[PDB]
DNA sequence: GGCGGCCC
DNA sequence: GGGCCGCC
């Protein structure tokens, strides 16, 4: 095994993410998401925070590292992250929405509260196999970060020595 | 039209 | 709250 088949499930699910695009290549909030996820699975890190910590906690990931003008906006790469079956969302009432609009993703944050992390799997995958982090961190470079310097991001999520 | 997103 | 773009 479940290790090598949860490993192929989660880089299945990885890959087939779709990113909003800019003119020079695709945003960046779903792989600074993931790592930072990733980084906290290494680490042993609560998998399941409060919606508060998280949106802090990405968002100055996102002001430091968004290398194609993002927004600190965690609320767009969470939801297409559930969305795939990678992140975990709890304490909310009535369905999950898309990372589709603008202001409903914010209220819908800030109403519901929502306490969550990557998929329980996923994170304890993540924090037995060092080869299943090599893995999807250089999937991660190779999709998003051609052309840029992921060096800063790297050690800001504590994945330098395996990046 | 849907989904990941930016601009007002 | 809205319209709209890129990509599917």
């Amino acid at each position: 095994l479940t290790d090598t088949d949860r490993s192929e499930d989660f880089l299945r699910r990885v890959r087939g993410l779709k990113a909003a695009r800019t003119a020079n290549g695709p945003r960046l909030y779903q792989p600074i998401t993931l790592l930072w996820a990733v980084g906290r699975a290494r680490r042993g890190e609560a998998r399941t925070l409060a919606w508060a910590d998280t949106d802090e906690a990405i968002g100055a990931l996102l002001k430091r590292h968004g290398a194609r003008g993002e927004r600190p906006r965690p609320d767009y790469p969470v939801l297409a992250l559930h969305r795939a079956g990678l992140w975990t969302l709890e304490g909310h009432v009535g369905e999950v929405p898309t990372a589709h609009g603008d202001s409903a993703l914010r209220n819908w944050f800030a109403e519901q509260r929502p306490v969550g992390g990557l998929a329980e799997p996923f994170h304890d995958l993540l924090h037995r196999s060092g080869h299943s982090r090599v893995s999807v961190i250089e999937a991660l470079l190779t999709t998003y970060f051609a052309g840029l310097d992921p060096v800063p991001l790297l050690e800001d999520t504590g994945l330098y020595d395996e990046g």
